[PDB]
């Protein structure tokens, strides 16, 4: 009965883990006449709608959302000890209530719903359900305030739909932030008026060759409307001043030679740089972010920093001290990759450190300093949750250059005792990359997103003291039939108790 269980799954078996888990009485069941009760407000109506079309195309009900009524499923704003994005979710025979002080805590509330709720939810026609809710009492907060996932769509482009079909994944886990890596050197993804040739020739290809793509002012902001109704704060990315192939390709001048490279289309890293010695590049630079943070509602801006091996220390360190002011004429909040520790961040500039197990003291000094001197930590270390990584030396997808990474690795750390010598009141959150320079289309992404990026999302939802290996991977298991009728593609870890 694994698609629809005699009774319903456990109060306490969803991912992230939650804060606090009281079950008790018996469950709730909704039935053909259910509505859905929410406060007279946009945002509540909103968060009622998306729940009924979540659960219509399985359930086959009506679902009405109204602000009138007793509905058997009520969402409620209302004062409490939730935070921006906790939330409280009581379950019984008289209903199901969410309440939380804001529309995105309502939100989290309905993802932990939909886990709560038998696999056929997950179906696209009407099923016999039943539609069972284990009773009892959830108060969820979470434990950091940057929780982000990364879509590379430089290497291989893909479109607004698939951009928001990523989103609805990363979505389920409570992920608040969306970092989209706009920029890269196969590819310039945003257009940018004052420098048309970046998307009409710097986009018109990707890894492998032939058609490229990019978005369109227009469909960026289609991107970032879809993922706020998704409470995803989008964090757009322009990686400088390495990784600007694309840029570099697209007009000559930018270029220390004056010559404007081939467009890239191999998968290999380091060789290209912005000409540091020429007034025109930060001009250039000026232009992007300037018209980048005019589409951003989001509060930060992120200008990468990571691999620009062919820029001198000194050029680097001179490079950014120029730059970084830029992010803050904007109105915005810089990040950068953790190279950029090596680099003097300004006031309030957040780095994310990509470095390994492996990675020397010195490197991983410079960025604890940097913690030290007030600048905020995002950890996604590549031998954790590169998401590009293999699980295997026999993963067909993915790269090897950080080790292998099976399913316990990702999710098997804490956060907040990581890096050695770092405060821990400066880590802001984790985030998982996924790179795309072998992924081309989106079920590729899903096999190799899934099953690690529940896992990380938990890192940064979940108490300290709900992390558990062993009992970690039986609440991942059982997210197997879900996938399965979700029609998502997942990498069968032999270290998880597949349900
Ligand atoms: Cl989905
Ligand atoms: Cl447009
Ligand atoms: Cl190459
Ligand atoms: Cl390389």
């Amino acid at each position: 009965d694994r698609k629809a269980p005699v009774r319903p799954t456990p109060l306490d078996r969803v991912i992230p883990a939650p804060a606090s888990v009281d079950p008790g009485g018996a469950p709730y069941r909704i039935t053909r006449g259910t509505h859905i009760r929410v406060d007279d407000s946009r945002e509540a109506r909103r968060v009622g709608d998306y729940l009924a079309d979540l659960l219509r195309p399985a359930t086959g009900y009506r679902l009405p959302v109204t602000a009138h009524g007793h509905g058997g499923i009520r969402l409620r704003l209302a004062g409490g000890p939730y935070g921006d994005e906790g939330y409280r979710l009581d379950s019984g025979p008289a209903g199901v209530t969410i309440t939380a002080r804001k529309a995105a805590g309502l939100f989290h509330g309905v993802q932990t719903l939909r886990q709560l709720l038998p696999p056929a939810v997950e179906k696209d026609s009407a099923q016999p359900g039943p539609w069972l809710v284990a009773g009892g009492t959830i108060e969820d907060t979470p434990r950091y305030a940057w929780r982000s996932a990364m879509l590379d769509v430089s290497r291989h482009f893909f479109g607004v739909d698939e951009v928001k079909r990523y989103i609805d994944r990363v979505a389920r886990y409570k992920y608040n932030k969306l970092h989209l890596h706009l920029s890269d050197d196969q590819g310039w993804r945003i257009a940018i008026d004052s420098w048309p040739r970046l998307a009409t020739y710097g986009g018109s290809t990707e890894v492998g060759g032939g058609p490229g793509g990019y978005y369109t002012k227009a469909e960026y902001k289609e991107i970032v409307r879809y993922a706020a109704s998704r409470h995803l704060e989008v964090v757009p990315e322009i990686d400088m001043p390495g990784h600007t192939n694309a840029a570099l390709a697209s007009y000559a001048e930018l270029n220390c030679d004056g010559v404007a490279p081939p467009l890239y289309t191999g998968t290999k890293v380091g060789f290209s740089s912005l000409c540091v010695d020429k007034d025109v590049t930060y001009d250039f630079v000026d232009d992007v972010i300037g018209e980048l943070a005019a589409l951003t509602p989001g509060r930060y801006l992120h200008i990468g920093g990571d691999e620009a091996h062919s820029t001198p220390k000194a050029d680097f360190v001179a490079f950014m001290k120029r730059v970084q002011p830029i992010v803050a004429k904007y109105g915005k909040t810089v990040v950068g990759w953790h190279q950029l520790a090596g680099a003097e961040p300004v006031e309030g500039a957040l780095v994310q450190y990509w470095g390994l197990d492996r990675t020397g003291d010195a490197e991983k000094a410079e960025v604890a300093e940097a913690a030290r001197n007030g600048t905020g930590l995002i950890l996604s270390p590549a031998d954790r949750t590169y998401l590009d990584m293999k699980y295997t030396k026999d993963t067909p997808l993915g790269l090897s250059w950080a080790g292998y990474v099976e399913v316990q690795r990702s999710y098997d750390w804490d956060p907040a005792g990581y890096l050695p010598g770092a405060p821990a009141d400066a880590v802001r959150g984790v985030e998982a990359p996924l790179w795309t320079e072998t992924l081309s289309d989106p079920d590729q992404l899903d096999y190799m997103a899934f099953p690690r990026l529940p896992g990380v999302a938990e890192l940064g939802w979940s108490p300290a003291s709900t992390h558990d290996w062993d009992t970690y991977k039986v609440r991942l298991a059982a997210q197997a039939p879900y996938w399965e009728a979700a029609g998502i593609d997942f990498y069968r870890s032999p270290q998880v108790p597949w349900t």
